């Protein structure tokens, strides 16, 4: 039932594009003629026009087809880009309404409010289809989970750093994870890739240890710069405070209770040293 004026969505002919689907405006009634709607485009240049197969071409889903499914981890959902729609799977809801949407080439995922999701839909040629819930993995390492990467600084420090694991893949029989660093600021233009690293350099987030005490001297774990450093407890400070200083020397400055981690390593359980 498309019409001329129709704004209409055509599917990706190429690579690294399997999951999009563009805005366009259809300019014909039924190769078809479509406008396509693009970012950062005035409308006073001529517009330009690009001829697809019916075939990649089907109509912008209507609401009701789609407004009572519901958004839970497993749902496939497409993201409003403005210029376009790109679909992938919901791996975490938060309580603050916020989703994680995850994504296969380039794999990734990704933070998104409520209103810039829908749930994703099929055009059969005919109707509207409703995909399956996707089952999602658990485990340890999941997608999504949020883990620690080994680093060396400089010559010799093992020093441990958050990331969340993407994915974890194969590479000639080497199990290898596709990591993100979720601490950087980044700006728009900045908004990137995820770093691919050895099964080696990944361990677990440290389980809490409850300590409400540390004695100087003990092995202690001090988030500085923007990574885990091994240090020392040098002195025991008034109420509850510490002087920590890292066993690379340099000084020693004052930390909080908070944010002292009792020095833990992950070999096959998690055991100290």
């Amino acid at each position: 039932t498309i019409r001329k004026g129709s704004e209409v969505e055509v599917s990706s002919t190429e690579e690294g594009f399997a999951d999009a689907w563009f805005r366009g405006i259809l300019q014909e009634n039924p190769k078809l003629r479509v406008r396509y709607l693009t970012l950062l485009n005035d409308d006073a240049l001529s517009p330009l026009i690009e001829n697809i197969e019916p075939r990649f071409i089907r109509p912008v889903p209507p609401e009701n087809e789609y407004n009572g499914i519901v958004l839970e981890e497993g749902t496939v959902v497409d993201a409003d880009h403005k210029d376009g729609w790109w679909t992938g799977v919901i791996i975490k809801k938060l309580e603050n309404g916020k989703f994680w949407v995850y994504y296969d080439s380039p794999p990734d995922i990704i933070e998104f409010e409520r209103n810039q999701l829908r749930p994703h839909l099929r055009w059969s040629g005919w109707k509207w289809l409703r995909p399956d819930i996707q089952e999602l993995d658990k485990s340890m390492f999941s997608s999504g989970t949020m883990a620690e990467v080994s680093t060396i600084v400089d010559k010799a420090e093992v020093a441990w750093f958050p990331a969340m694991i993407i994915k974890e893949i194969e590479v000639d029989g080497e199990k290898k994870f596709i990591v993100k660093d979720c601490n950087k600021h980044l700006s728009f233009s900045g908004d990137r890739t995820n770093s691919t690293i050895d099964s080696s350099r990944v361990r677990p987030t440290p389980p809490p240890f409850p300590v409400e005490k540390y004695e100087l001297m003990d092995r202690v774990e001090v988030f500085r710069g923007s990574v885990w450093r091994q240090g020392l407890v040098r002195g025991v400070l008034d109420h509850n405070c510490y002087m920590v200083c890292l066993v690379v020397t340099a000084a020693a400055p004052v930390v909080k209770h908070s944010d002292l981690r009792p020095c833990k390593v992950w070999e096959d359980g998690q055991t100290p040293v």
